[PDB]
């Protein structure tokens, strides 16, 4: 690759990052004093647990759709076998959601901004699977240490997705040829805003997927690509 080649594949990461994110940084910062009542807070927990996961479902349905429309605009993924891009959808779409989070995320009072307001891990109770949900939570506050730009949120999902040695893959060396492009971009951008101390920082690949749900696995998305 050349640097006119490794320049334009950073810029593609990055533009399509900011096309398939739901929400705006600025917006998201500006409402982080907007915080659910303790009245609001206790209605969440009044819910059922199919009723909490039912609402639950939904927004992970969407926020998964939006992880392949990024996929979808990352040069190069279209170019891999169908297979191929199924098999990384379904082991990494959730893995970039949990990274995304930390964008909707406030460090300061550990909450989360989830249908309209922000609200603590308390919020979501009725679903059970509270040491999970403390997980994600404390996921998200590792990552808040970093202060990720959007274009490092972007490069390092766009990496979290293009993962050479998800089992069942066809064409291993193809994803491993993108793989590589893409660590090569990465690393460059990194290099280029004297940032490469993040490397050492992110959350390795194995504490990512022990966050994922079965539950989340099992929902339709994943069979309707
Ligand atoms: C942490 C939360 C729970 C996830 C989870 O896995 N919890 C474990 C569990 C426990 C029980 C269960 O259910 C058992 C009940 N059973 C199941 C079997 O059937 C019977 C009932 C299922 C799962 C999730 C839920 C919604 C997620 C948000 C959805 C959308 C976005 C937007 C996006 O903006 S963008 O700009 O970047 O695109 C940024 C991210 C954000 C903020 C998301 C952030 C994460 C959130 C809060």
């Amino acid at each position: 690759a050349s640097l006119t080649e490794i320049e334009h594949l950073v810029q593609s990461v990055c533009k399509s990052y900011r096309e398939t994110c739901q929400l705006r940084l600025e917006d998201l910062l500006r409402q982080r004093s907007n915080i659910f009542s303790r009245e609001e807070v206790t209605g969440y927990q009044r819910k059922s647990m199919w009723e909490m996961w039912e609402r639950c479902a939904h927004h992970l349905t969407e926020a998964i759709q939006y992880v392949v429309e990024f996929a979808k605009r990352l040069s190069g993924f279209m170019e891999l076998c169908q297979n191929d891009q199924i098999v990384l959808l379904k082991a990494g779409a959730m893995e970039v959601v949990l990274v995304r989070m930390c964008r909707a995320y406030n460090a300061d009072n550990r909450t989360v901004f989830f249908e309209g307001k922000y609200g603590g891990m308390e919020l979501f109770r009725a679903l059970g699977c509270s040491e999970l949900i403390s997980s994600i939570f404390d996921f998200s506050h590792s990552l808040s240490a970093l202060h990720f730009s959007e274009d490092e949120i972007a490069l390092y999902t766009a990496l979290v997705l293009i993962n050479a040695h998800r089992p069942g893959l066809q064409e291993k060396r193809k994803v491993e040829q993108l793989q590589y492009n893409l660590e090569l971009a990465f690393h460059h951008h990194l290099s280029k805003t004297h940032r490469q101390s993040i490397l050492a920082k992110l959350p390795p690949k194995g504490k990512l997927r022990s966050l994922c749900s079965q539950h989340v696995e099992r929902l339709q998305i994943f069979q309707h690509l």
